[PDB]
């Protein structure tokens, strides 16, 4: 009853395809090709609405691209992914922001800040650091782990959800 195209972003490493892999197939990849990007569809009930999610898994090299720039404005929402113990990762969160609102031609884009790899002791970005700055971006903020899969259904359909709000603007 209505299709929604998420984006997952965000450094190499971080575990782009691991969630969304967990996602659709409910396993945990422990290594995974670095730069393939393909798309992904599953098909959830959220709020009681069936909703048909295409999520495509970015990667490719540092670069720019029109061609990429043509996809990227295709997305409607987007789950902005950094792993905890990576503080460049995080760093680069605005980078991915600015790029989003830049293709979309708007400020005000669904998107989810992900904290990944909650599972390791090894924190280096707080909770309160990332809270913070999704606070200022006007957004949701969850961590996650694809290994044990804690929060990751919550960060895909908390994404859905943003969208509906937003589609309703
Ligand atoms: C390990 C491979 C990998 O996961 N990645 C390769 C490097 N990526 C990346 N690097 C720099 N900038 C990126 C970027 F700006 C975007 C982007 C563009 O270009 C337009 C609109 C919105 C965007 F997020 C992307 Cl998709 C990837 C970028 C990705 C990570
Ligand atoms: N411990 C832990 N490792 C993870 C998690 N998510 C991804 N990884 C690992 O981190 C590495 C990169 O994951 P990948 O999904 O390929 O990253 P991508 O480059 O962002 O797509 C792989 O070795 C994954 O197994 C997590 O939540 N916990
Ligand atoms: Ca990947
Ligand atoms: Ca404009
Ligand atoms: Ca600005
Ligand atoms: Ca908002």
């Amino acid at each position: 009853m209505t299709e929604y195209k998420l984006v997952v972003v965000g450094a190499c490493g971080v575990g782009k395809s691991a969630l969304t892999i967990q996602l659709i197939q409910n396993h945990f990849v422990d290594e995974y090709d670095p730069t393939i990007e393909d798309s992904y569809r599953k098909q959830v009930v959220i709020d009681g609405e069936t909703s048909l999610l295409d999520i495509l898994d970015t990667a490719g090299q540092e670069e720019y691209s029109a061609m990429r720039d043509q996809y990227m404005r295709t997305g409607e929402g987007f789950l902005l992914v950094f792993a905890i113990n990576n503080t460049k990762s995080f760093e680069d969160i605005h980078h991915y922001r600015e790029q989003i609102k830049r293709v979309k031609d708007s400020e005000d884009v669904p998107m989810v800040l992900v904290g990944n790899k909650s599972d390791l002791p090894s924190r280096t970005v707080d909770t309160k650091q990332a809270q913070d700055l999704a606070r200022s971006y006007g957004i949701p903020f969850i961590e996650t782990s694809a290994k044990t899969r804690q929060g990751v259904d919550d960060a895909f359909y908390t994404l859905v959800r943003e969208i509906r709000k937003h589609k309703e603007k």
